[PDB]
């Protein structure tokens, strides 16, 4: 059958942790008091679901309340355990409390209050240095959660909040996150279509942290090329076709043969044969001040079919694309 795969880095982090760190089903959720918080107003209305600004009356502090949609108890405890494990990490949203409605028993997460200038307003006015800076901030969050044995599995602009005034960034929406365990098969119905890695589109279940690095590559390509989204597929099959129309089908079939991925029969005729299009083909005039040789080389090392060939978050942070960004943050 499929050839087994292991992550290149952070492979055994959860194995060296105590069991209670990652065994979220055995964790006992200690719910707080809902009456400690009063809702003030809706936040991100139209784009975000059940996100409220609230006041913690026990200390007169502003917080954010996220009322969760009805899902299984297993997924609730998983997200809570992951948020608590990552609390305090760089650029990770901070979980403040866990409350539940008395009568309806609806779960709700309480987060720290930060500013959010959504990408829809910044996608049109991001500088070349601003792209590098915020990419690096996302990489810090990804390296941390990967080093803590966590896959985010839903990296996309909607799940990244940017405080443009304070130059701050938070990775949010950890409802699809999971713990990485060597040899475990994972669900392929994760992330959004435009940011799904090829391992999800070919139903290879033994993926790892490198899935997040593909999604990040999709975000970078949309920013420096001014094409949102960069891989604009209309269904799951078309998503892999649009990727194949850029990376070529030669490396896709080598990827399929490397891990003995039994691709479905009709899907093989869908892909057909496509040559690899060089990254300079997507550059023109308006998106020209954002494309550099180091930007294309960095993007090329993220958008690889082979999940084991993509850069890790740490290797990405040391790419020359961030050379000046690294030295400027150190001051
Ligand atoms: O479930 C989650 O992972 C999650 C976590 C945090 C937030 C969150 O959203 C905000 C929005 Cl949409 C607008 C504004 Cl102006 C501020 C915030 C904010 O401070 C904040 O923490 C939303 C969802
Ligand atoms: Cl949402
Ligand atoms: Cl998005
Ligand atoms: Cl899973
Ligand atoms: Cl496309
Ligand atoms: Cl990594």
């Amino acid at each position: 059958g499929p050839v087994p795969s292991r992550a290149r880095v952070y492979t055994d982090v959860n194995t060296h942790r105590p069991r209670e760190y990652w065994d979220y089903e055995s964790h006992v959720v200690e719910w707080g008091n809902q009456d400690d918080y009063q809702l003030v107003r809706k936040l991100g209305r139209g784009k975000y679901s059940e996100v409220f600004e609230a006041i913690n009356i026990t200390n007169n502090e502003k917080v954010v309340v996220k009322i969760l949609k009805p899902v299984k108890k297993k997924k609730i405890k998983r997200e809570i355990k992951i948020l608590e494990n990552l609390r305090g990490g760089p650029n990770i949203i901070t979980l403040a409390d866990i409350v539940k409605d008395p009568v309806s028993r609806t779960p709700a997460l309480v987060f720290e209050h930060v500013n959010n200038t959504d990408f829809k307003q910044l996608y049109q006015t991001l500088t070349d240095y601003d792209i590098r800076f915020y990419m690096y901030e996302i990489l810090k969050a990804l390296d941390y959660c990967h080093s803590m044995g966590i896959m985010h599995r839903d990296v996309k602009p909607h799940n990244v909040m940017i405080d443009h005034e304070h130059r701050k960034l938070r990775l949010i929406d950890w409802g699809l996150a999971e713990f990485y365990h060597p040899g475990q098969e994972y669900n392929v119905r994760v992330a959004s279509r435009y940011f799904k890695g090829p391992e999800l589109l070919v139903d290879y279940q033994m993926y790892d942290y490198s899935l997040d690095m593909w999604s990040l590559g999709c975000m970078l390509a949309s920013m420096i090329f001014r094409k949102e989204p960069f891989f604009h597929g209309h269904d799951n099959y078309d998503q892999l076709v649009r990727i194949a129309k850029v990376l070529g089908t030669e490396d896709l079939y080598d990827y399929i043969d490397k891990y003995n991925i039994e691709l479905d029969p009709r899907f093989n005729d869908i892909l057909g044969r496509h040559s690899r299009k060089r990254w300079e083909r997507f550059v023109h005039s308006e998106n020209q001040h954002l494309v550099s040789p180091e930007a294309l080389d960095f993007l090329d090392k993220l958008l690889r079919y082979d999940h084991q060939s993509r850069l890790t978050a740490r290797e990405a942070m040391e790419h020359p694309y961030f050379y000046t960004v690294v030295k400027d943050q150190a001051r």
